[PDB]
């Protein structure tokens, strides 16, 4: 058939290996890798043949893409005379996160196998130890290597002291998967998300860092579960600072408080805006509003659409991928304006918002929760959230502005369903527990917490996970970490269309939420489901949403717990009582709360920011 561009091909690579030339299997190797990141691991159009056997079988066939990888990569990575370059290295730290799925997703595991044969040391304590010879070339690959799964040791004071730039790169790219539950790869994540941050500080630039996944390194942190987690955007930011001044920027003065239509001047810088996203759904009704108080000029990519567009008095397209000339455009856009407020209803998604957030623009900058997390940005004012879904203030290292709790009605999406069904079993023999979350929210607490609900509960129980994320060549390795901690007693469905999924949800008899990082729309999609399930609360907006949404949407208290203890509790508690359990059903169906969602009154968050400009205005005399 015709297409646009040559598909990247297994077969090339396995050729350009054969034939010793290191360049074109380099290059083969990251164009496969590249195509798979852009298609979030799904691996249409690369190129290869297969046993005819699998033409029907896509799981299976994917675990022979990637075990048939897995030995190309052997075959390279262990030739001695293949030599890597810094350029190359940095290339494959960007995408180790599926250098990772391509091992973890065959029955190899993790590549483990290639780095023993980088051990030069005879003598070693431990098969876990190895020791390389002292050049960049077998340190580079020893460490591109070093995958999520991995179950060789490495002492990080080691590695810094050896080469700084290798070892931060390594830290971003063990950061940077959209899955990191698993044993080997949560407890590596957790370890540098405590170690990291005071070497990362050191940083002046982000030349020598593999950059494309820095956004990823600043939100995923979110996912661990140690208060401090978010330490390591603080040291980002720092180095973002450094990075920026060191390319001439100068923040703007602020000297003055232009006026439109008699109203000051808000311009809001958007990642995703999209109709159909969530961030439209809960933060459009209130940035309407807001036109009440200030002129709103809205900085979007090409994708918006109308609807996201007319939300602003006037709208804007950011031209390109280049950071800098994004900044230039929004300084000249605030210095035009004299703008006075900046917002941000989302913070992360994008790597250009996190140079924004570390720049001034405007006396009063101010972040939504579109991304729930601090910042930790010295140039951050305010954050924008529902009083009821705030934890403890001292999560935020900004001033949040406590809304009223219908203060952000939601906008419900046009894909909702109109003619649920449902099933309401009375007696079931197994108890199915669904759990909608994105790979992301998973990990091993998580996991080990439905295991002992499983061996605890009196019922028989099945747990249906609907994996946001777990697309493509995730899957096996996803589908395994579940095997290994629920065995028979759960399944893993692929990321799926909504209708799917909502298929898969229906069918369960209660849900269980995730935690440290909990849900939103999948809470939504549980009482449209007419669904009950259990939650976790704590100090986060993160983990504190769900409580609130739960409140909102009148489930009863019981349902929210606030230790890992009580969550267990509380699971087995609606697991066994089939009769309670179809009464809350029954209350919610009846009571349809989610109609409540899309009322309320707008206007807080203009008024709140107007009177936060009022004061600083009477504060500088400006
Ligand atoms: O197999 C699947 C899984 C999910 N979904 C859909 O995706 C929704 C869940 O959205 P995401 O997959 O993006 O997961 P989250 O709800 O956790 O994500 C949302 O909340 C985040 C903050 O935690 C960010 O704002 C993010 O951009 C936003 O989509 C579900 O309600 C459903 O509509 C499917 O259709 N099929």
């Amino acid at each position: 058939g015709m297409s646009r561009k040559k598909n990247p091909s297994v077969i090339q690579f396995e050729k350009a290996i054969t034939e010793k030339n290191y360049e074109a299997a380099c290059t083969e190797l990251l164009d496969i890798l590249n195509k798979i990141d852009t298609n979030f691991g799904d691996i249409e159009g690369i190129d290869f043949d297969y046993p005819q056997q699998l033409e029907t079988l896509m799981q299976d066939r994917i675990v022979y893409f990637c075990t048939r990888m897995s030995n190309a990569i052997t075959q390279l990575f262990c030739d001695p005379q293949f030599s890597l370059s810094e350029s190359g290295a940095n290339r494959f730290f960007v995408v180790q996160r599926w250098l990772n799925l391509i091992f973890a997703s065959s029955p190899y595991i993790n590549a483990d196998h290639i780095l023993q044969t980088y051990n030069c040391n005879p003598e070693r304590d431990s098969i876990y130890d190895i020791y390389l010879e002292p050049n960049k070339n077998v340190l580079m690959k020893f460490a591109v290597l070093y995958l999520p799964e991995s179950n060789v040791n490495l002492n990080l004071d080691t590695m810094w002291e050896t080469d700084k730039n290798i070892c931060g790169s390594l830290c971003f790219a063990l950061q940077s998967p959209r899955f990191i539950g698993t044993p080997a790869a949560f407890s590596k994540r957790s370890t540098i998300l405590q170690w990291f941050p005071a070497k990362l500080e050191q940083f002046h630039v982000l030349d020598d860092l593999p950059s494309n996944i820095s956004h990823d390194v600043y939100m995923h942190c979110s996912y661990d579960t140690a208060e401090n987690k978010h330490n390591v955007k603080k040291a980002l930011n720092q180095v973002i600072r450094s990075h920026l001044l060191k390319c001439g920027w100068q923040d703007r003065q602020i000297t003055q408080i232009g006026m439109r239509n008699g109203k000051p001047v808000m311009v809001v810088v958007l990642e995703h805006f999209h109709s159909s996203h969530s961030i439209y759904r809960t933060h459009s009704t209130s940035m309407i509003a807001a036109r009440e108080q200030f002129y709103l000029i809205g900085l979007g990519n090409n994708a918006v659409d109308q609807a996201g567009r007319d939300v602003f008095d006037e709208f804007h397209e950011f031209d390109g991928s280049n950071i800098l000339k994004k900044l230039a455009f929004l300084k000249e856009m605030c210095e035009k304006n004299d703008a006075a407020v900046l917002y941000m209803p989302s913070i992360g998604m994008d790597l250009a918002t996190i140079f924004v957030s570390n720049a001034r623009f405007a006396p009063i900058q101010v972040i939504a929760l579109g991304h729930p997390a601090t910042t930790h940005s010295e140039f951050i004012e305010y954050v924008i959230v529902e009083d009821d879904y705030v934890g403890s203030e001292s999560c935020f290292s900004e001033t949040l502005l406590r809304l009223p709790k219908d203060a952000l009605p939601y906008v419900p999406s046009s894909l909702a369903p109109t003619d649920v069904q449902y099933v309401l079993r009375e007696t079931p023999e197994v108890v199915n527990i669904g759990i909608a979350a994105t790979t992301m929210k998973l990990n091993p607490y998580f996991l080990e917490t439905l295991k002992t609900i499983r061996d605890r509960a009196k019922v028989k129980v099945h747990f249906h996970f609907a994996l946001g994320q777990s697309i493509g060549i995730t899957h096996p390795y996803v589908a395994r970490f579940i095997r290994s901690y629920l065995g028979d007693d759960a399944t893993a469905h692929p990321h799926s269309p909504y209708n799917r999924y909502l298929d898969i949800l229906h069918n369960c008899d209660m849900m269980l939420n995730p935690f440290p990082f909990g849900n939103t729309n999948g809470i939504i999609d549980m009482v449209t489901l007419g669904l009950v399930g259990v939650c976790k609360t704590g100090p986060e907006v993160h983990e504190h949403i769900d409580e609130g949404l739960f409140k909102r949407l009148g489930l009863p208290e019981w349902l929210i717990a606030d230790s890992v203890e009580d969550y267990i509790e509380r699971a087995i508690r609606l697991a066994e009582n089939h009769q309670e359990r179809l009464a809350l059903r029954r209350h919610i169906i009846e009571n349809n709360g989610l109609k409540t969602l899309f009322s309320g009154d707008p206007s807080p968050m203009g008024k709140t920011l107007f009177a936060k400009l009022t004061e600083w205005r009477q504060t500088n005399g400006i």
